[PDB]
């Protein structure tokens, strides 16, 4: 599923990502636009081995398991692939538990490099929230 700007803010708002750890609804919706475009399926490779799964590009070294990431965990105790869902809500618990780990959303590494520090807003503005 390729999500719309404000159906993605709306979907995250609902399952509670509007300031979790402080992080307004703005740097979630910037996160996925730059991580995946948005699009639930979106998989891309590491070069250590890893693969990164879905609309926030959670990696298989650390959160989630594909079977082929050799001396990684699975911290949100899921398979990768239920990060590809349309339905977000598994890419959301883990995104919870990955932001609450120490760094916050310097772990996307999208988000530090083009949402930290600028005008988040604009990524919800007009939306029905
Ligand atoms: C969205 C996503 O998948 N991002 C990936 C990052 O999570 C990953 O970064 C590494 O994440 C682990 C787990 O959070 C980091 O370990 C933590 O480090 C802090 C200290 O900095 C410590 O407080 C935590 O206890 C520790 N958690 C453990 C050990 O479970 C680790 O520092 C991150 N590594 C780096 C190089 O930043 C990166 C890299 O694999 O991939 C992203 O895609
Ligand atoms: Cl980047």
């Amino acid at each position: 599923k390729v999500f719309g700007r404000c159906e993605l803010a709306a979907a995250m708002k609902r399952h509670g990502l509007d300031n979790y750890r402080g992080y307004s609804l703005g740097n979630w919706v910037c996160a996925a636009k730059f991580e995946s475009n948005f699009n639930t399926q979106a998989t891309n490779r590491n070069t250590d081995g890893s693969t990164d799964y879905g609309i926030l590009q959670i990696n298989s070294r650390w959160w989630c398991n594909d079977g082929r990431t050799p001396g990684s965990r699975n911290l949100c105790n899921i398979p990768c692939s239920a990060l590809l869902s349309s339905d977000i809500t598994a890419s959301v618990n883990c995104a919870k538990k990955i932001v609450s780990d120490g760094n916050g959303m310097n772990a996307w590494v999208a988000w530090r490099n083009r949402c930290k520090g600028t005008d988040v807003q604009a990524w919800i503005r007009g939306c029905r929230l």
